[PDB]
């Protein structure tokens, strides 16, 4: 197996400064030209878009006046982390404009560029709840105790003595995450994301109720909507790789670690009756004489 | 006159529900889904 | 060659039976010993 040895750039210069992993090279001859050439196949390999990794950067402020805000940033770490099936509603798109003239009466226009913009993310997490329905009571109660209660619009936390009085500033309720896409090998950062200022919007968890018998029960599926700054360039680059570099995956394996069970429990044993129980006391044992 | 009408104590997702018990003609009819178990269905235990 | 089915636990059901002894023997005995047949295990790969 031998490839050309241009086939990859070996500077990461130009536009590909501030790359982590590895760049084709786009000077070396595509399919798409006279003919192709089997002698260069090798850089007509594809991208594949892998899934996002969320990473919890800060916590709200409301935690510490809790009595266990480790309960509170551990749920919210978890819920982030791992809990989260679906993430979606992130986009950094470019957006240009110009503007147009008649160049003659043919029907010719000279354009000339305007103005230049970007994209706005919207993130939108998913979850599926749990015995005793811990995710719904952990955005609600979120919602009543640090942002507002609908009888007064005022949060409930300010219920006790000495609160500070800039409860009032974003970093009190709001909290931060940065989102990565990784290659196939999960070694390098591809794309980042920093999203700041993040608090729910809109619609909380669903709280709906019915009585239906001869119906089938079904499960209950949460999504919240959050708000958000963003922030990209190259130093999110570098953040989002170094975040990668810690998560490291020498020296495991997925098929050879151990089975979750290591034995019959003491239950099993005690009973009498199954395949070993026959061969060792059921079955005669006068040994083999040729 | 606002450090007086203090909020400190007040919860209103803790509050006391303005009903705290069902009516005494409610509860002398008889005939609804808690009645049935305490005095229609038999209950002779569970074995297995 | 055919395949051997072991018991590795029990349902903690059993535990609040009048005999639980009875139950995890014959949940064994049916597992191992009545199996008159067994189907439906696999764990084949596939590549997109």
């Amino acid at each position: 197996a031998k490839k050309d040895p241009n086939t990859i750039m070996s500077a990461n210069s130009s536009y590909a400064n501030g790359a982590n992993g590895s760049v084709t090279n786009l000077e070396i001859p595509a399919a798409f030209g006279y003919t192709p050439d089997f002698r260069y196949y090798h850089a007509a390999a594809d991208y594949t878009r892998r899934p996002t990794i969320a990473f919890l950067m800060e916590l709200p402020n409301c935690f510490k006046d809790t009595d266990d805000a480790a309960k509170w940033g551990g749920s919210l770490k978890a819920l982030i982390e791992m809990h989260s099936r679906t993430i979606d509603g992130l986009d950094y798109t470019l957006e240009v404009e110009h503007v147009e003239t008649p160049f003659g009466g043919g029907g010719e226009m000279m354009q000339t560029l305007s103005k230049v913009r970007r994209a706005r993310s919207v993130p939108v997490f998913t979850w599926v709840e749990k015995i005793g329905m811990p995710v719904s009571r952990f955005w609600n109660n979120y919602i009543l105790y640090f942002m507002g209660e609908p009888n007064s619009n005022v949060a409930g936390i300010i219920g006790k003595g000495g609160i500070t009085p800039a409860a009032t500033y974003p970093d009190y309720n709001t909290f931060s995450v940065l989102f990565v896409e990784p290659d196939p090998t999960e070694r390098y950062a591809l794309r980042s994301t920093l999203i700041t200022n993040m608090q729910p919007t809109g619609q909380g968890p669903e709280m709906r109720m019915s009585k239906d018998q001869t119906s089938s029960p079904e499960q209950l599926q949460i999504s919240q909507t959050f708000t958000g700054l963003q922030m990209v360039g190259r130093g999110v680059d570098k953040l989002g790789q170094m975040m990668l570099d810690r998560a490291s995956q020498t020296g495991i394996d997925l098929n050879a670690q151990p089975a979750f069970l290591s034995d019959r429990e003491a239950d099993v044993a005690a009973r009498t009756d199954g395949y070993i129980d026959q061969l060792v006391s059921s079955l005669s044992k006068p040994g083999v004489a040729i």
